[PDB]
């Protein structure tokens, strides 16, 4: 969307998309992601790491546009440099 911005309503898409990710269901069956969450203590991943997953690839390109869409979550925390994002509950 070089040209065009990302709508509240894509916004709140992405948003459930990353929140997809996260969900205990698809976390716990996620060797890949479980094995970033498990590099730090906080279980933080870096958006960069999530702009290369499919269901955010086909949405957006850019980590700003990503930190503007997941800050609304209830279920996501955002790093205080804004360049990561961890669940916020623990691994089932």
């Amino acid at each position: 969307g070089s040209h065009m911005p990302l709508s509240s309503e894509n916004k709140q898409k992405l948003q459930k998309q990353v929140e997809f990710y996260f969900s205990d269901v698809n976390v716990q069956r996620d060797i890949f992601l479980k094995g970033k969450m498990a590099e730090n203590a906080e279980g933080f991943v870096s958006l960069e790491t999530l702009l290369t997953f499919k269901r955010v690839n086909s949405v957006t390109t850019d980590v700003k546009e990503v930190v503007e869409a997941i800050r609304p979550s209830e279920k996501l925390v955002l790093s205080e440099d804004g360049l990561m994002v961890r669940r916020r509950d623990p691994l089932p």
